[PDB]
């Protein structure tokens, strides 16, 4: 079985680059299952839509693989200048359109993004799972705080809708990096407050696996163990 992992700088090996590294890339250990970790740093759904990385997996997948959706962090912004990531406002058939790199594009809503992907990946027989992005440095004022972006809902109503299987990745990290506290949480953080550090692209991988024994997300068949740090919801 393989299991393929698409979304940004966050999921991505080397991460943001300068030291730091993506989630994506704690995942093998733990799994019986070989690891493809095709995140991008950069990427945005619409972003990953459009230079055809979605496809890319959808050409290689066999049946009974698995692909773990994860994006947010760049898909923000204004289309007034345009940065080539930005979606389109709204949560469903909303089409937005903006010449970037001298071309008309169509532009989807994020939910729109993430649907279509998901229901080609089903097409072809492969589980898909549809995560929230990871927060950025809660800690960062000093004080804890939790206050989520749009794109973390929009995951959940793009699962529901495409009726796929949804791990609410967010508030998995955010609940540890809540326990370990402003100092731990910090030096996660060494440059800006996205990239994490080897350290902290770990713990956040952890927090999926935590997510997903909680959920009963079918990837835990392929689980080698379920001694995962915290604890439920
Ligand atoms: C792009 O296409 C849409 C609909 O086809 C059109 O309304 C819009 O004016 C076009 N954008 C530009 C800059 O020409
Ligand atoms: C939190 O940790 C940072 C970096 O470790 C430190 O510079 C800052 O003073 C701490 N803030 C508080 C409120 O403890």
């Amino acid at each position: 079985t393989t299991v393929y992992l698409a979304g940004d700088s966050t999921m991505a090996k080397n991460g943001g680059g300068s030291g730091t590294n993506g989630w994506g890339e704690y995942l093998a250990s733990y799994l019986s299952a070989t690891v493809v970790n095709d995140a991008v740093a950069g990427r945005s759904a619409r972003s990953y839509t459009r230079e055809g990385r979605f496809e890319n997996i959808a050409d290689v997948v066999t049946a009974g693989d698995y692909v773990i959706v994860e994006f947010g962090h760049n898909d923000g912004g204004s289309l007034s200048t345009d940065n080539g990531r930005t979606d389109c406002s709204g949560t469903g058939a909303e089409v937005c359109y903006s010449v970037y790199d001298g071309v008309n594009e169509t532009i989807l809503t994020f939910p729109a993004y993430l649907e279509n992907a998901a229901k080609l990946f089903t097409a072809k027989g492969a589980k898909v799972i549809l995560s929230s992005q990871t927060p950025n440095n809660p800690w960062e004022t000093g004080t804890f705080v939790n206050s989520p972006t749009r794109f973390v809902e929009y995951a959940e109503l793009a699962a529901e809708v495409a009726g796929v299987e949804y791990v609410d990745h967010w508030s998995y990290v955010d609940s540890i990096y809540e326990t370990l506290g402003n100092a731990t949480v910090n030096s996660y953080f060494p440059i800006d407050h996205t990239h994490t550090s080897p350290a902290g692209a770990e713990v956040v991988a952890e927090a999926f696996l935590k997510a997903v024994v909680c959920t009963g997300t079918s990837l835990k068949s392929v689980l080698t163990t379920t001694s995962f740090e915290g604890t439920c919801l």
